[PDB]
């Protein structure tokens, strides 16, 4: 076997532009213990007043006011007596995956 012609018909050297190669080694997926909730699967939760279920807090200082994400709940709308032990209330963790089917 031997050859060496040209044509430049199609391009099948690299993959699409969107799907960047080696995006990021580290793997981040939705927690499993809390299922992307941020609390222990064996604990209860309390209603937050600061935001009132909106996850938004307001800082009234003088003739002006500021706006920052609730601190008591953390922009959730409720107080987690016991925050997850895997994601520590992050909503995502490291899920060792090989393929990782986006759609599904
Ligand atoms: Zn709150
Ligand atoms: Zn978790």
């Amino acid at each position: 076997g031997s050859s060496g012609s040209s044509g430049m018909e199609l391009t099948f050297n690299q993959a699409a532009k969107g799907v960047n190669k080696e995006f990021t080694v580290n793997i981040m997926d939705t927690c499993e213990r809390c299922n992307g909730k941020g609390n222990e699967p064996g604990t209860k939760v309390q209603h937050c007043h600061y935001c009132g279920g909106s996850g938004m807090e307001t800082i009234n200082t003088g003739p002006f006011v500021m706006r920052s994400t609730c601190r008591r709940c953390g922009g959730r709308g409720s107080i987690i007596i016991s925050p997850c032990v895997v994601c520590r209330g992050a909503g995502q963790a490291k899920q060792k995956k090989r393929s990782g089917p986006s759609s599904g």
